[PDB]
């Protein structure tokens, strides 16, 4: 039928998930907008109902968004979440693939109190990347704040009751995205709190340089291609990603990368940090974003745009 999950009417297909496609679509009893993902049923590598766990226990944390609907639809399952908006990787293609310091600053420390979160529920979250962190939608309250989907990698990294961190271990396949992940990972080290929040270094030092020195290499086979990556990064010190830049951004990047494997990372510290390159720069933080200024000061716009 053109309804799932008793309640989900299903619109124009929005995106393209890690194995079936997303649509947007309208809970029929409220008109409440969600996004609908397919996953084949038998599928090789099931995630989509892992994911829907990750949800329900993530359900009222700022930023992530409620999972209404999680059920068997024919030949797929399907999971149905809030409806967002685009992703900051989106929105830095279209402000010309560079933010202003300030609208850095501001969308990383949203990001370091997204992924402290995670952190708090026992995950880690392993994908980090500017695609799938997404503002709200047009109009919303929450409609440019910075919100986190796509749970599909995430793990538990301690016990939850009694809290004993899983144990270091190497050998790991070089699952994650090669732009953005923690030199650890590129080592076939087992990630923990700090690789998530070394991406995010990644993340904003890309944001504000336009690029990162590892983009644009070649090799072969993409496991050479990895270890380019992670070899750049290895001899590439943080003062030289941060030349022109906030120092704070350099001394993120070197503290996280310098936490023991199991250690709890000072998240409000690290927000505090890079808080106070506003303060050196005369800036004040009031939400402004850049793509809040395109198209004439609309923001967005499906035709210009997307
Ligand atoms: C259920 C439904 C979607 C998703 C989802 N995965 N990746 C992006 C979205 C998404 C989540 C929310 N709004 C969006 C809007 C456009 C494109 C993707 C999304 N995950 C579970
Ligand atoms: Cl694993
Ligand atoms: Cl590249």
């Amino acid at each position: 039928s053109s309804v799932v999950g008793l309640h989900y009417k299903i619109g124009k297909k929005i995106g393209e998930g890690s194995f079936g496609v997303i649509f947007e679509g309208t809970n029929i009893i409220n008109g409440v907008p969600v996004a609908i993902k397919f996953e084949p049923r038998k599928t090789e590598a099931p995630q989509l109902r892992d994911e829907y766990r990750t949800y329900k226990h993530l359900q009222g944390c700022d930023g992530i968004p409620n999972a209404y609907y999680f059920g068997q639809e024919g030949l797929h399952n399907i999971l149905v979440i809030d409806l967002l908006g685009p992703s900051l990787e989106d929105l830095f293609d279209w402000c010309g693939r560079r933010f202003s310091v300030k609208t850095v600053v501001q969308v990383a420390i949203q990001m370091l109190t997204l992924v402290e979160e995670v952190h708090r529920h026992d995950l880690i979250y392993r994908d980090i990347k500017p695609d799938n962190f997404l503002i709200g939608r047009r109009g919303a309250t929450d409609e440019n704040n910075v919100h986190l989907i796509d749970f599909g990698m995430a793990k538990q990294y301690r016990d939850p009751r009694t809290k004993q961190h899983i144990p270091y271990r190497e050998k790991k396949s070089l699952s994650g995205t090669a732009r953005y992940m923690s030199i650890n990972t590129h080592l076939g080290r087992e990630q923990s709190r700090r690789d998530d929040l070394e991406a995010l270094g990644h993340v904003f030092f890309y944001f504000l340089r336009g690029q990162l020195p590892w983009q644009g290499l070649k090799a072969p086979t993409n496991k050479q291609k990895y270890e380019k990556i992670g070899d750049k990064k290895r001899t590439t010190p943080a003062v030289t990603l941060c030349d022109g830049l906030p120092q704070q951004f350099a001394e993120y990047l070197d503290s996280v990368r310098s936490l023991p494997f199991d250690a709890e990372p000072p998240y409000e510290e690290y927000r505090m940090l890079l808080l106070s390159v506003l303060d050196d720069l005369g800036q004040a933080c009031d939400g402004d974003m850049d793509w809040m200024h395109l198209n004439g000061g609309r923001g967005w716009d499906a035709t210009i745009n997307k």
